[PDB]
């Protein structure tokens, strides 16, 4: 009979995408719509919630139209999954169905003042004071502090709060709310874990933290798993309820990085995913028992398939400048013109030969949180060329991830089994070879470019019966979607010497204000 | 009354050049002939003395032939001045009139083993043991150690020493010897001050230093001033005498850096010159009393006009990578296509916005000696561009000079009156402006920049009576050749910030070994 299709909304920081998958886990139809990156002040970033909603709607109707062209028997989508940029918080009124203000992005720094105040007055100076509850440090990124800011600075948000019509929610909630025409007010365990308001292990809202951070629990949605019935697409914007035909259940919701972990089949303990973009996030599945960090890392939910399915937890490490570093060498420094020359020049030299380039342009994150760190090159002679500098940048990305991986291994008591990588820099062959040799792990690069989107589609498809088990999911994946493997090709001393050289260079990165 | 002309032989590390000046101090003819750069062993550099002499004669006959084509008033050259690469030492036989080997160049490093031996055995671990006598530390550069190497390693030189036919001479002596047809064996006070054999206070050879270093006084020439009769040109090697037509006296001899000091009219104490070339050589007139450094700067003779005349001393400082940095950014780093873009890109930004680039590619010299220092960049953000790196390099050159100048001012017990500039990077308007703001003195840019050649021509012309006083020399210069004056135009906090950043960066430069 006809193919079963699963649709995935991939709502990213810069754009929204709807991707329709079939039973082969193959992306058969795609549409993308970008949205506005509002920066009203320095360090501020916010998105127009209604623009994001309309973008998703357009993506759906266009992708549906394109598929019916390829398959005329395509009448319905079995279920829809959502995957989203995390932490970004929307504030809306439950009567007008409208947002009270623009949504502060995960990246936004406006919450700095509140962040300081929380650590000092509630944490007594310790930013890790609630880390055994949330798995998180006090930071500008997490949803709670953005909520507090909107209560303190936006009169309309406080007006909705004082009346009792205020709703707070991350992008998954907002989308599910508007897609349902105001009928659903829900969130998944992964998104909820990024709010600073959820107990990580019990996966329930914490009244202790909600009251301390002055957030009314009346403004918070219901927490569900990643794979179950969330609601139904009940909106004719932009003709989506029509474009859909059979009434379509929303059955998947999962944070973007977690969706990548899931979509790359990282089901076992020690299986990890590094998602490349401007920076990169590294997530490792640490098993069913939550692991807490002594070395800067985040403790988060990996995935939970079903209301009482096993919850797999993860450790998370972020480094800020990856793809941005390679482009920096291009648009800012003129080291190359085409991004194909980047690897060509880097491979044209036997080594860095004395130099180390620490591309800490936005400070040191990884495990060693040092906001004073800056971009720095040491050890240069007159024999130093752009080729050695580019290769040093590639070595640096590898060494930075090694610092994260090392920290993850110690925090989890678990070796990195294998590493999946996708995104802009996963194409760079030399970077992969250096990373594989330095980490001592196999690097798997998916030939299918839509593994982030696939995660939410897998969550929905499992809930909708398109796929019946993770073992079937894995079997279909192996049959349909190939991958390149990059194995270690370096020596033991070659690694130790490179790290020792790296450690010496880090000492000189401090620059500060 | 007829037009008067003075010739200048400029014998450098890479080429020889004859420049004819008229009485207006205008360069009216020039020809350049290179000589072979012999590098038999790594770090070694050697010059064929007969090739250098042949080149000098070739340069003279061609430049003269060129002049009479375009100048009907040119009849003869009144006098010839010589200016030469210092320290480079020639060993020749007094009977064959030919060298026994090639001449080790000033930057040649074959004398390292001997230089460590002198510091150990004669100095007692102190390389400054004869600094109060010579003004120099024990170093590979200076002639005495090259002479010693020739007696230890070259059998012909050791053999000539036995018979009493061996002559040691710096380039001024070798040329003066061969030009005269073996009739003159003399050196000027500036060139002699670079042998490690002259006493600064007496301006004579030190019997004790000759005794200690086993260099017989039979091998050394007679020390004279920079301006007087040395001899006559009595050779027709490349048709030179014929070109000269009339008999021509050699009336000027001065080391290349001192010649720039003289060419730039630094006749008064407090007046300084800097040659912005591949590296920087800073010379400051310290007066009629020798001033000694505690910052590793060299004490030397600046000039002496006339037999036993007033002897003005100098302090000398150098930086390794000035022009070499600008070129390095172009070829090795692709920061710009060719020379003109360096200034334009650097000017396009108001400042360096936090970054510091310390181009210590071959260590730090000046008042902070550190061979372990390497090329370093600190403070980079994603806002940093190639333009910022270029401007930072220019700032770094100026900052290094500021440190050298400061150290000179303290030891000499005098303020910097003004800085005259030449070399090539003096054409960079922004570099001059930054330099002026950092120093707090006006910077003088001669529109006639053949200043090194001018010094020897002035020396010869003063002895020949073409110019009758230093006061008239300046008057002619002021009337005929226009100066560009660059006044300090910075902010107290901007200079304060630039120096403070520079200071921090220097601490992060240690790397080598
Ligand atoms: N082996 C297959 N079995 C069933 N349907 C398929 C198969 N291959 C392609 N299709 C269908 O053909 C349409 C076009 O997809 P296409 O771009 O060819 O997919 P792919 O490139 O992944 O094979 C889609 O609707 C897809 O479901
Ligand atoms: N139910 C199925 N749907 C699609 N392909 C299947 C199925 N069962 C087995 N296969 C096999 O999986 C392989 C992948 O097919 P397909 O995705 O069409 O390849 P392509 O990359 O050319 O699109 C084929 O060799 C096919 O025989
Ligand atoms: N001390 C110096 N004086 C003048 N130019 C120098 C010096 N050192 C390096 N240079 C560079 O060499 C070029 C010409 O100098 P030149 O006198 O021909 O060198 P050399 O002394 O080796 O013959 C200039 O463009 C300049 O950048
Ligand atoms: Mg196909």
């Amino acid at each position: 009979f006809t193919m079963k299709y699963v649709g995935s909304i991939d709502q990213g920081t810069t754009s929204t995408r709807f991707i329709i998958f079939d039973e082969r886990q193959r992306p058969v139809s795609v549409h993308q719509v970008p949205h506005t990156q509002h920066t009203p002040h320095p360090g501020w970033l916010e998105h127009d919630p209604m623009e994001i909603f309309r973008s998703a709607c357009k993506c759906m109707s266009v992708a549906i139209a394109k598929l019916r062209q390829k398959d005329a028997s395509f009448r319905k989508i079995e279920a829809i999954g959502i995957t989203n940029q995390r932490e970004t918080t929307v504030a809306w009124d439950r009567v007008t169905k409208e947002p009270l203000c623009y949504a502060p992005v995960w990246n936004d720094l406006r919450t700095y003042d509140i962040t300081k105040k929380v650590t000092a007055e509630l944490g007594g100076g310790d930013s890790m004071f609630a880390s055994k509850i949330t798995g998180l440090p006090v930071s500008t990124y997490f949803a709670a502090f953005k909520m507090r800011w909107m209560l303190e600075n936006v009169p309309a948000v406080a007006d909705a709060c004082r009346r009792g019509t205020l709703c707070f929610g991350t992008i998954d909630t907002w989308l599910m709310y508007k897609l349902s025409g105001g009928k659903a007010f829900v969130t998944d365990v992964t998104n909820a874990s990024r709010t600073f308001l959820m107990d990580l292990r019990t996966r329930k809202w914490s009244p202790e933290l909600c009251e301390k951070l002055k957030i009314p629990m009346e403004t918070l949605p219901e927490i569900r798993s990643n794979s179950e019935l969330f609601g139904y697409v009940e909106t004719d914007e932009c003709g989506v309820a029509a474009a859909l035909n059979e009434r379509t259940p929303i059955m998947g919701s999962i944070g973007d990085q977690q969706s990548a972990l899931f979509g790359n089949m990282c089901f076992e303990k020690g299986e990890a995913k590094n998602t490349y973009g401007t920076g990169c996030f590294l997530l490792m599945n640490v098993g069913e028992e939550a692991r807490f960090s002594k070395h800067g890392l985040l403790s988060t939910v990996g995935f939970q398939v079903g209301r009482d399915g096993p919850c797999y937890y993860a450790l998370e490490g972020a480094i800020a400048c990856a793809g941005a570093t390679v482009e920096w060498m291009r648009r800012n420094m003129n080291l190359f013109s085409h991004i194909t020359e980047c690897e060509k020049l880097a491979r044209s030299v036997p080594g860095t030969q004395g130099i180390v380039f620490v591309p800490a342009f936005s400070g040191l994150l990884a495990p060693y949180w040092d906001p004073s760190a800056r971009g720095t090159i040491v050890g240069m002679t007159l024999k130093t060329t752009r080729a050695h500098v580019i290769r040093a940048a590639l070595q640096a990305i590898a060494l930075q991830l090694n610092d994260v991986v090392g920290s993850m291994k110690r925090d989890a008591g678990l070796n990195l089994s294998s590493l999946r990588v996708d995104g802009g820099l996963s194409k760079n062959g030399l970077l992969m070879e250096i990373q594989a040799s330095l980490l001592g792990v196999d690097i798997l690069v998916p030939s299918m470019h839509e593994t982030t989107a696939l995660g939410a589609a897998l969550c929905a498809g499992l809930a909708a019966g398109v796929w019946t088990s993770l073992e079937e999911v894995k079997a279909v994946s192996r049959r349909e979607n190939s991958w390149k493997t990059v194995s270690p090709s370096g020596s033991a001393m070659e690694r130790e010497a490179m790290i020792a050289e790296w450690r010496e260079a880090l000492k000189r990165t401090k620059w500060a204000k």
